[PDB]
């Protein structure tokens, strides 16, 4: 007997293309989706060139559209340079991202007054994420609350934060965050087994207490999403090994597993890769769009998944109960078992739909 | 012809005394207050051992009872144990110091929850004090915020801080803040003089852009405090040198001397050196005290001031104009040109005394 899902959604990936393809690019990221149950997912923007212009934003337009296989949206991203001058394609993206703390220095804010730029020049009306750490978290909600506008921080992976968006939430404050599972289902103790080059993500791995923490206060959690960021196994192994773990294939597995030893419910994970992802972004529906998953299916996790051109998951050995087994994406048969059966360019761009423009004043 | 000016309060100094009294002690630390026309300080509890208990309270008022010069208030400090444990004490002290950036063990606070449990704890109607950079100054703002209270800001030293807390002014939020006077009269421009390990301070010495913006945003800045923070020549010029810089003798003369030149007004002064520092912090009048400066005479600063154990000074041969002549404590001669004339044990403790308890509801 399998399950019906709607569509997931995954609102953090890194799919690398432009620039660093042989890590990723939209025809394999987007196969990855697929075959984790994702329908649909929001790129980041700290690509080579970065997405942090109209043309820059055209060009990836146009790659995504010829090779992605499942729908999405594009990031704008931050810069030193460019507050003010986003206005007539800010709609067009998925949100604006803001890089708050380690990036390339094309991403790279000195002051938290270019902070404030952003968030006083960027349409109110569309979202804004940012990768903020530790008190990282606390400076950009001031920001947010002296500019008069809701923020959505990613991949909270400390109990640090998410007792701080907590209390923020308990005032009435407009933040919203999303967990990885890396920081639900890793710590610490996996540091061991993957090493030091493999185990470097930001957010770091936490302690089994930031874990703790995480699940305690899943109530606080908006989101699930994977900062799916690969890199190849040379370059983890390597002697500067960039940060970043792969997690689209792995993602629903894990947390099916959850849901099958009573951790948390399955409306509490179809809130957080689906219901709260729509409304927090104002992604729009898919037509006739749906996951079927097999609960009962237990399996290894291996040491490389099918799809990612990473090659490699931390989540390697791990026992999971749960598989994809069917993707049906816009009245297409896009997954089976194993088979990704639609090709490059059948995915689009939502914030093209009538649907998935942003209402806004006029 | 002299000018009397009111007996003026430095809030920030380290006096070293506990544990550190060959960098300085209470009784030369006051010394060099008095020569500097200064009639109060705050000392800050960073001392060996730390100010983070009843006990370490009550040997270092003993100490500064049978040392300072001049009167005085010590602070309390915050450390990641003592949340909810000062509140018997906490009234005797000129506040509560937060060491949010670098700092020893003992005054270390890991996580931004270890600030919200101060704020909470620490009697509300008592001052709290962060020294906090960059991002940290937002982040501690957004603790005040969520915890309703105040905050003051130790040492604003970049364009990006007193920015940041001009916008937060500009909202209604209850933070004032003060400025060093290295931060006023050196820049970058002046490493090259001072060398990498005298240069050494925290915060670091800013660009001119820093320090222009500092004066441009002077109505922003409540208190001038120099941050007295002695160490000897020895220890500067080592193979791991502390940061800090001595600063009680060449505060005023330098801040004269930007008054001579129109810089800002006599009043601007004294509503940074006398006014705002008693109403921030409570301080009481000090009856009969005054201090007789000469604005006209011009002088070099030479390499070493002639009280503090410092033995060197940052500014060492900036020329300024404007000389303390004489100070008046409590009805006493405390110093003429060049001599202090009461001893170690005048100063008292302005807490006890009746006009300097913190005013709070029943
Ligand atoms: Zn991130
Ligand atoms: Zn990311
Ligand atoms: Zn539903
Ligand atoms: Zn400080
Ligand atoms: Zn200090
Ligand atoms: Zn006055």
């Amino acid at each position: 007997k399998l399950v019906r899902l709607p569509g997931l959604i995954d609102v953090h990936v890194h799919l690398r293309e432009p620039g660093g393809t042989h890590k990723e690019d939209f025809a394999s990221g987007t196969a990855a989706a697929l075959a984790g149950g994702i329908t649909m997912v929001c790129a980041m923007p700290n690509t080579r060139p970065p997405i942090i212009d109209a043309p820059a934003l055209a060009l990836a337009q146009k790659l995504a559209e010829a090779g992605a296989r499942c729908d999405f949206a594009l990031f704008l991203g931050a810069s030193s340079e460019n507050a003010g001058t986003l206005g007539t394609v800010a709609g067009s993206a998925a949100g604006l991202k803001l890089y708050l703390n380690e990036t390339f220095s094309e991403l790279r804010l000195d002051s938290v007054v270019q902070w404030m730029e952003h968030f006083e020049t960027w349409p109110s009306h569309l979202p804004i994420v940012a990768h903020a750490e530790q008190q990282t978290v606390a400076a950009v909600l001031m920001v947010a609350q002296l500019t008069q506008r809701s923020v959505h921080i990613s991949h909270v992976a400390r109990k640090e934060e998410i007792l701080l968006i907590k209390a923020a939430k308990a005032r009435g404050l407009p933040v919203t965050c999303e967990v990885a599972p890396h920081h639900l289902f890793l710590s610490h103790d996996d540091l061991e087994r993957l090493g030091p080059g493999k185990g470097e993500v930001r957010p770091e791995l936490g302690s089994r207490q930031d874990v703790e923490a995480l699940w305690e206060n899943m109530a606080v959690i908006d989101c699930f999403a994977s900062d799916h960021a690969p890199h190849t196994l040379e370059e983890k192994c390597g002697s500067r090994p960039p940060p970043g773990f792969p997690g689209l294939e792995t993602m629903l597995p894990l947390l099916l597993t959850a849901v099958s030893e009573g951790r948390l419910s399955l409306d509490d994970l179809l809130q957080r890769l689906h219901h709260n992802p729509r409304r927090i972004f104002h992604l729009p529906p898919q037509e006739d769009t749906y996951v079927e998953v097999d609960l009962e299916h237990e399996w290894t996790i291996p040491s490389h998944m099918p799809f990612s051109k990473a090659h490699w998951t931390p989540f390697e050995g791990q026992k999971v109960k749960g598989t994809v087994r069917r993707v049906v994406l816009r009245g297409e048969v896009a997954y089976i078992d194993g088979q990704v059966l639609v090709p490059p360019g059948y995915g689009q761009d939502v914030r093209k739909w009538p649907q998935g423009a942003v209402p806004q004043l006029p």
